[PDB]
């Protein structure tokens, strides 16, 4: 059905799990930040995005900032 993500699911670099949806007409990855015990039922890639700043109920990643 969906993928349960733990805190684990992404452990490279600085690349954290990203639950992200590809927007229909929009340059933009639609991601929620993947915690403990998340029903991921998108593609949980790894990426680094923005952490620093951002970093909420949504972020959007402007596809270069992914490594998966």
């Amino acid at each position: 059905s969906a993928t349960t993500i733990g805190p684990n699911t992404c452990s490279i670099d600085d690349y954290k799990p990203y639950c992200c949806q590809s927007m229909s007409g929009s340059a933009s990855l639609g991601c929620v930040v993947g915690v403990i015990g998340s029903q991921c039922g998108a593609s949980v890639k790894c990426c680094k995005d923005d952490v620093t700043n951002t970093g909420n109920s949504f972020l959007i990643i402007n596809a270069a900032n992914c490594v998966a």
